[PDB]
């Protein structure tokens, strides 16, 4: 039993290998399945998990109603195995949350759960499932943070917190956590810049996060930080934009381009020295579709040329949140941190109609291997028996 | 493997993080979720457990009927991880009971569980799953215990059983238990004294009890003894009254105070010298609201001041039972005794137009660190199917 | 990991206590419960298993349709923690049978299924789930075991077959086994006796057995032996009768009493010395109640005077099989072997107006501590939705 | 932990004992059981598990519908316990799959889920859950394998799979795989054979397998090799047809039996010398009845005389795909590897009047001790409510 090291490169990757399905929808219909969203996978050095959000009701009954709500007193994370349906017979209870991250340091889990009000939320640390610190609010705005893995490196698991306005400047938070305590913080100075639901991942000793600006960028925010929590910040420079919504492909900005640059969706993307896989949505205006792109010069140059693309979700099908995740060394036996993601595939409100809203997920690690492009949807039939 | 100290002293608090919720009565609107009532939680050196009795039932079916009815032979003790509902399918069998405890004194559980008749009740004391002694009612009267965990200190546990009257003066025992062995008992000598369903923790090697006065008291009655089972007994006296129902705050007792004395609810408080943390309904008639309150001098003291208050569950929300429950040391790896507490949401009869009545449960830790008010209240919509 | 050794006498027992009620048909209402008959209890060093037949079919759907019918190809036998309803999401698969057995060593678990045709059945032996022998219907009229756990001493376990007639002489033989393989048996010269669902356990190395004479007795047959299958031969001699049907009490015989003989229902009692604890149903004529009853000199003598009696089940109530288990010093830590029973509540047909038949459970272990007597009976309001 | 050897020979049998059914259409009609097929048993050296395609759906929900579709992006492969149903709350997610093969090594679980679209599919590895490897299909024509467990060799584990036409001349490969990497593979040469869905087990360091042709042969081929994947081909003798459709019993042919030799069954049987025991559908025309046969020369003779049958299915209910799966020593402590095998009872379409098509699964271990003949079906009641 040992800390993760986190010290190795990210691994070179070709393409994409699907890892899981769980088809929560789809079992929902009939079985006993939790009505979740914003879900996300996160491994120990012995096994992969998938966390989620809950609405403290099931799919297909009447406390499934108004589900499209974000925040309330009922919504908690737990976790269950990756690829099984999150149930109430199969789930771990993680937190009482309608915000969330988690990550393993090689010894115990760390979870991190906000709840209160909007005005005064405080994020709940647990580690080994025992509360070890709190952080209360500090805008009074909605305290929120990735929905995705925190990261680890030789002990220390770091995270990205914002507070403040959602469709303007708002305040970003850097945090160190050791066993659960807060052992450091800084606040970003970011003007001009928004971060939002941070997907960050280990790679040689320095944490790497990809946000969502949700002001007025339809690319991609960074931030990326060493453990003593020096970091730099920057925007995805490809003209292959990166949010949802966005403008088509054209040339791109290392600031925020404005174009369709209000509300996004979260996302991730791996940077490679100058180049980028990027995972976006097919469409540029809704969330539908899913496609890995890698761009050889995209993370610091703006053409919109690109020169791998691989399909995940077709465009008339339904997606959602994506977020990295990563395998170190330690759980799969390689020399390098093995990148990997999932998507959320949502159902349900605002665009269908339903009284419910709720996703279900899949999930893809890197390879150099052979891979295929293909469209893993969702599958449900909407409406159902409750709508 | 080793037994719990028991030795350090209960850790400073300056208000209380949110633990966990398990939505019980929203999920078992379809899921398979026993009817429970007198839930609690208790833990070992590695995890809590939600401990509940069952009605031998599950929500929105037929036999869920009449469970307003507090004893009967269907009623069973079990226990499931914090924070899940109480299904068939995740639930551990404890005992038989229409009254219970349960505690680990380090090395197995201990758990007590009455059955039989109202006028020659038996208890059955179980270490480790396997019977270990039994005690029969002494005054024929419905034996009766804490329905919450019991405290153990160097191997030793401890718990307080009543026979007798409801509605005035009864017979209240401690007892002194080791590997499921009961070793020593006592008579409290307490005229004019009422005790039910007491609520203890471990303090500093010595056990201290709140309890509900039934008979008159609006106060509650507390006891505490070291592990000869020297006693000592008292009232708390504080103007912020702690049972339901109550009189408004007013100048208080070290007596029992007669006003709005008869009746009750289970709860709990944690001394800290002359001060105590109070847990109390918001409502003065009947379970509605939850909220914590720190009063410097309230164990001692008669005023109505107070320093702070925490809200929990909002005044126009069900509430319930609540209970102690700790932390050691040898879970936490923290040098003092942490307090926790769970409140019990109570669903149905006699204050809604059900068939049944369940409940669902929250829970809390004791911090020094940033927290918040808020209300974390049951949520499901009554009435059910069923009804 | 080791043996158990099966050499201390049988713990003195005063009354008994209850040790669980699993609420099974209660909660099959809605709850997915397999459909059940002949449950029985058996324990390791480590825990306490209820094993049962399923019908291949749950509670309350269309296929518990006809399962009066005792043999069939649908049926299986498995196990779940005591206490516990048996469910396919808690339930481990054990044999194909509609008749079987079950034990553990002190290393591993033997079960006995048989299933096949009437004409030629064979039972399956399986060690630590892995198919160790079989053994072949001798007389092709219906190969049956005990319905409850077979007795070990010293790594060797034994338990009893019948094949022949339910009504008129059939054929009995006696089983030693050693890690799953059949090392010795021998047939019973047994004329005019009859046995049928022997209930078996070990007192000081040596295995005695109560069983049901199906032909023409209302007092229980009894069959004892040593290791190397030496056995002794004879009938409950007290007129304090054993099975169901039977007579009112009146003078015994240590010979088959005739009035009232045929059929008869599995049962068990325990043997000290000339002294006897008969566990019985209340009722004469029908499968209603139960009661524990200490009659002094009732193995050897015929009259019909006893000491104790103790309540289980009330005379208006359903029960049905009844068995005995033992929990051996290696799990119990005590100097000698702990006397159990388990009453099979048994549901539906033929006695009433339903689709199908299955059974709840409950248990108790025997102490020298208080007890007391109540009713603890099955519970489910029938007939159910299905119906 | 330790690699299996994989080195000893097959045990000889003289009948086969029945080892498992887990009912899971009659079950499912109620509970949460998964729509399935192409079920498989593969065992470690500590337990038996089921593998099974999904249809990400349960029994009885709508999204059961059309569930006759082979392949999809919904399907998936997991595992539970032998005997147990698959349901939602006790099986492991494996891989996102269409067509699978499973086994284990002595040290972890290989699994091999293929999905993708039938132009491109590609077969995901996965060594204790991570993924370890990829193979992509090289004729574009739906790459697929065996539907059974792979066959494992000190350290190396070995498979066969196809791509191209399912009614001409196709590919087939066999491969090398040590800790869930390709390390070796060679294209058969096999014009005018034709090679389905394997089903293969190691025999003396050597793997032979008993295949499908669904060209033109009404007889089985087999393909055997050694270590470094040296091959012989070859089809059955024996004028016992094994495929189904078939012809009546007749002269056989060691080359492909064209009479009825279109289309055709997963199957297996288990080479003894010039013998082979034959497992098969009882009927010529239809996936009914099953039977095992004994014939002393069979494996090299064409006549159609035979020794032993063993009656499983009855010929007027429904079967399905079956295939051998192995007992190595390391598992039963057995001085040769027991072979056993599974059977598939398909349920709904094409033959029934349903919505949806799913199997149940029925399993044998072969004894040298007494045996019977005797029909084990599926037992559900077409249609169901859904339907
Ligand atoms: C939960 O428990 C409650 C309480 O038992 C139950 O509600 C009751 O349902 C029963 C059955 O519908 C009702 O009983 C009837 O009452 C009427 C008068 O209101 C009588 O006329 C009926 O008696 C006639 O019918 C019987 C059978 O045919 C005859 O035996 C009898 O002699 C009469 O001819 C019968 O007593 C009862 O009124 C209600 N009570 C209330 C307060 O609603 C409820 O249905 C249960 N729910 C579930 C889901 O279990
Ligand atoms: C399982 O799948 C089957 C196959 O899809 C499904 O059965 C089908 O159900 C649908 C809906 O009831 C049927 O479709 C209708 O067919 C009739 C003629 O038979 C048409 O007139 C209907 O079209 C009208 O209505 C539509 C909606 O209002 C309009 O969009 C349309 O333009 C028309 O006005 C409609 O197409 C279909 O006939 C059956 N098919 C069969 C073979 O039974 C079944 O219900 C599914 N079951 C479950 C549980 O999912
Ligand atoms: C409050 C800002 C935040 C990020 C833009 O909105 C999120 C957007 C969401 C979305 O765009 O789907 C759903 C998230 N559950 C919500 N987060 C919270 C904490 O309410
Ligand atoms: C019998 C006295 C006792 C304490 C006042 O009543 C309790 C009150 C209850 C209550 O006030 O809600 C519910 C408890 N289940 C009941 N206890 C038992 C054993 O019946
Ligand atoms: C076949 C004789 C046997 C013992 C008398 O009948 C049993 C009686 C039964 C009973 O009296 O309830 C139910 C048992 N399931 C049945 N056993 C079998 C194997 O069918
Ligand atoms: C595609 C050829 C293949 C072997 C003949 O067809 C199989 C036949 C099947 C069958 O005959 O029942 C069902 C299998 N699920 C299918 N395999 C796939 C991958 O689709
Ligand atoms: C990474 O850390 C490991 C574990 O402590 C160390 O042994 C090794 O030198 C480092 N790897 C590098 C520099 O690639
Ligand atoms: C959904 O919730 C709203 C608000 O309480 C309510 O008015 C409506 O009837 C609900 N609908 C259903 C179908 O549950
Ligand atoms: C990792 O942290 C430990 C603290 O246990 C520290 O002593 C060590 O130098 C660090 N290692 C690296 C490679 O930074
Ligand atoms: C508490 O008990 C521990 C464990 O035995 C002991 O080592 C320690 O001295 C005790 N401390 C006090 C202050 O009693
Ligand atoms: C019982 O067997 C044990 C275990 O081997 C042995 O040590 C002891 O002598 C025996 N007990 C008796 C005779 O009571
Ligand atoms: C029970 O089974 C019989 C025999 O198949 C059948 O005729 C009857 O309709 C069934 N009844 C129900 C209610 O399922
Ligand atoms: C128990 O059986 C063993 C075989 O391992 C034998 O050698 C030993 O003598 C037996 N012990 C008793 C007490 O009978
Ligand atoms: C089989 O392999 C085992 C385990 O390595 C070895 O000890 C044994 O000699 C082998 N036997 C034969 C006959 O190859
Ligand atoms: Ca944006
Ligand atoms: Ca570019
Ligand atoms: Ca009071
Ligand atoms: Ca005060
Ligand atoms: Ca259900
Ligand atoms: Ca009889
Ligand atoms: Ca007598
Ligand atoms: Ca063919
Ligand atoms: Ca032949």
């Amino acid at each position: 039993s040992v800390k993760l090291a986190g010290n190795s490169s990210l691994c070179p990757v070709s393409g994409w290998a699907i890892y899981s399905k769980d088809n929560s929808v789809r079992i929902g219909s009939k079985g006993d399945v939790f009505v979740i969203r914003e879900p996300f996978i996160s491994c120990s050095p012995l096994e992969c998990r998938t966390f989620f959000l809950t609405q403290g009701a099931l799919l297909n009954d009447k406390h499934s109603n108004g589900t499209i709500k974000d925040r309330s007193p009922y919504r908690t994370l737990m976790s269950c195995p990756i690829g099984e349906v999150p149930s109430p017979y199969n789930s771990r209870f993680e937190s009482v949350a309608w915000s969330a991250s988690a990550c393993h340091d090689g010894i115990n889990w760390l979870t991190i759960g906000i709840s209160g009000p909007d005005n005064g939320a405080v994020a709940v640390l647990k580690y080994n499932g025992i509360i070890t610190d709190t952080i209360k609010s500090w805008r009074n705005n909605i305290l929120r943070t990735q929905e995705s893995e925190c990261a680890c490196v030789n002990g220390s698991c770091f995270t990205v917190m914002t507070d403040g306005p959602n469709n303007g400047q708002a305040s970003y938070k850097i945090f160190r956590i050791e066993k659960g305590k807060i052992v450091k913080s800084v606040e970003m100075n970011a003007p001009n810049y928004h971060y939002e639901e941070c997907s960050c991942y280990p790679d040689s000793s320095e944490i790497t996060c990809v946000c969502r600006d949700n002001w007025h960028g339809s690319n991609r925010p960074w931030v990326s930080f060493n453990q003593n929590l020096e970091y730099q910040i920057g925007y995805i420079c490809s003209g292959i934009f990166g949010d949802n919504p966005r403008p088509n492909d054209k040339t791109g900005s290392c600031g925020p381009v404005s174009s369709n640059g209000a509300n996004g969706v979260k996302g991730f993307s791996f940077k490679y020295g100058n180049g980028v896989w990027i995972g976006r949505t097919k469409s540029i205006s809704s969330r539908n579709g899913f496609e890995m792109i890698w761009d050889p010069n995209g993370w610091t140059g703006t053409d919109n040329n690109f020169s791998i693309k691989q399909d995940i979700v077709g465009i008339n099908e339904w997606s959602g949140y994506s977020g990295s995740f990563v395998q170190h060394p330690e759980l799969t036996g390689l020399d390098c941190i093995r990148p990997c993601f999932w998507v959320e595939l949502i159902r349900g409100r605002p665009k269908e109609n339903t009284i419910w809203t709720s996703g279900s997920s899949i999930s893809f690690c890197g390879v150099n291997s052979d891979t295929v492009g293909w469209s893993w949807p969702d599958g449900a039939e909407l409406p159902f028996t409750i709508d």
